């Protein structure tokens, strides 16, 4: 009787505030991020095995297989996230006795796409074990656990917003404090506002960013080394996230676009590689085609861009982007957080 | 006090049965179609004007402007659908007195994409007038009206499935009879089945089909001219749509894929240009990459293809398709039918 479980968690568009969730900034001044989940998913699958082994498979089809032993798996640099989730679950919920299983992942967008894929993948792996082991972990616990596994257990530097979008789902405004304290504010946005927003957003995939780690390091350095102007850009990122949140609650699209423009300027000034000449060319083309505001979705340097465009200019913008390197798509938001289902047993 | 209304209606994936909804077949034997709406939309906007004129704007940015006169607009071959919707509403709900307004449309996929864009656009224009005039038209009435406007008023040959997906939303199994009698069967599919299905579907945009009219004409000719083998292919299309419907209700994915394979064979045999060498090359590549079944979504000859692929082979299939001409995407279903909202007054 093999058991087969799948879980999924939606990826996310960073709307405002990204950068203020980097460790030194959040811990010192408090960070704010406004984000929203979209119709693209990370997935994890658990299949119990009929042989004494553990198998890990990743999105880019890396594979590791081990013999069933009663010591933690070493985090040797290959598939550390899968191993660390596995180690945590075995130690904390199965009294340290290994379980014969294959843990596999796949994702609707590769890492560096600006959709929060890395942390979303950690979240979905945890969710799959929550279903397999029937664990009483609520959304806060899963998001806090995903954070621990990635940033502490696997020692990976990064932000704090992606764990929460992946778990809770929908539009959320997050407040980040010291000692890993995060408050999630679910935003119940009016239906008309959501329809108007999707009607006015165009996404543009520019390719994989290879700048995220560098951007996060530079943003962290801003605070640690007291780079005054760059810190002030970050305070601007924080301020505009709150402005945007209130604009969405009031259905004030004029304020929404003005806060995105100021936010994008602030984000570019916070780190040298957030934008580059190639990204600025697209941005400028989008503006003269009729977009009113835009930004890179994730840390920066590539991945998805999003543009706000009035409906009368929408098709013009879509045609213009067709002439650049990348893929255009509409933007559809999802309300559901991470979900699991069973296929066998 | 200008009034601004927007409406949207979701586009659709043809899952099974397409072709049996062509006029001679449906009227003679009864047609069946299984389809489901996706996360891509057609839109219409109505703005009342402060000058005595009527303006029409289309998705590909064609524009017509007329003086406010008290006779129906001529269907001269430019923007006939917009004009005919306008004429109908003025004659039937405004006692024949013209209304000064701009009616504009735009769409997340161009015609020939295989997503039912043409009829979906007619539906959304009607919905916008339903909101502007506060009309008591339910979903059946809007779908029957969209059919009348396109196929009778504008004399355009085509199918019957798209008007119903655009209006009702979700997964529907439609039964088509003579005298324009259609029964919509909403399918309440289990959540796990829907998640499993989205996890197993990959979409692939091959470019605009220019075969739809020819395919529909050939399918119609099959019946009118008694082409025995080609009629029998169509009976197979019909049969497999019912099989697929029952497979989705039972969560039987083995039967689902077998009915899609038989359906695709039957569809190709119903009309010479449903597939071609270019489409078959993609299909074959998808199969050897691990897809278990696939098809062209609309009438055929191009547009979106969909593939069912087991989750363990999903990323392999995605990588393989990356090497062909077209765009890959995930498949996310929507439950909502056509919706309208107000921006001013
Ligand atoms: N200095 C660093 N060294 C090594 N890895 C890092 C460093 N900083 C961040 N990372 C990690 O690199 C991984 C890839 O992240 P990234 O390229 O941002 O793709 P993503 O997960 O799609 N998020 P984003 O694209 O920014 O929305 C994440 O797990 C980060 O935690
Ligand atoms: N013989 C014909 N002559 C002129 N127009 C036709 C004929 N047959 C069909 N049409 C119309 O051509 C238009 C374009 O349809 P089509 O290329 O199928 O794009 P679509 O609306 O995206 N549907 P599909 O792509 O098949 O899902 C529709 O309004 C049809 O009604
Ligand atoms: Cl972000
Ligand atoms: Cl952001
Ligand atoms: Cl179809
Ligand atoms: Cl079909
Ligand atoms: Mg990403
Ligand atoms: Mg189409």
């Amino acid at each position: 009787n093999p058991t087969i479980i799948r879980a999924r968690a939606p990826l996310r568009l960073g709307l405002a505030g990204g950068g203020t969730d980097v460790a030194p900034y959040a811990d010192t001044f408090g960070g704010y991020v406004l984000n929203a989940t979209i119709d693209r998913y990370a997935y994890a699958v658990i299949k119990t095995l009929t042989i004494p082994a553990v198998r890990f498979v990743s999105t880019d089809q890396q594979v590791e297989k081990h013999q069933l032993i009663s010591e933690p798996l070493e985090l040797n640099g290959t598939l550390n996230l899968h191993k660390a989730v596995y180690n945590h679950m075995i130690r904390n919920y199965n009294h340290g006795k290994p379980i014969a299983l294959e843990l596999s992942t796949f994702c609707d967008a590769p890492a560096g796409s600006g959709l929060g894929s890395s942390s979303t993948l950690v979240v979905v792996m945890i969710k799959a074990f929550v279903e397999l082991l029937n664990l009483p972990l609520d959304d806060y616990a899963i998001a806090q656990l995903a954070y621990r596994i990635e940033r502490v257990d696997c020692g990976l530097a990064g932000g704090r917003q992606d764990q929460y979008s992946a778990t809770f789902g929908g539009f959320n405004f997050m407040e980040f404090y010291a000692a890993a304290r995060t408050i999630v504010n679910p935003l119940r946005i009016k239906n008309w506002v959501l329809c108007e927003l999707e009607a006015s957003l165009v996404l543009f995939y520019t390719g994989v960013s290879r700048e995220s780690a560098k951007i996060i390091q530079d943003q962290s350095d801003n605070v640690v080394s007291h780079k005054t102007a760059a810190i002030e850009a970050m305070h601007g990122i924080k301020r505009e996230a709150l402005v945007m949140k209130e604009a969405l609650l009031k259905g004030d699209f004029k304020a929404f676009v003005a806060s995105m423009r100021l936010g994008w300027d602030n984000k570019k000034n916070s780190a040298r590689t957030v934008s580059n000449a190639h990204i600025d060319e697209i941005y400028d083309a989008a503006i003269r085609a009729g977009a009113q505001a835009g930004k890179v979705s994730g840390a920066g340097g590539g991945g998805f861009m999003l543009f706000f465009v009035p409906t009368e200019k929408r098709m013009d913008l879509i045609r213009t982007l067709g002439e650049y390197d990348g893929q255009v798509s509409n933007c559809h938001f999802t309300k559901n957080g991470t979900q699991a289902w069973r296929i066998a047993n």
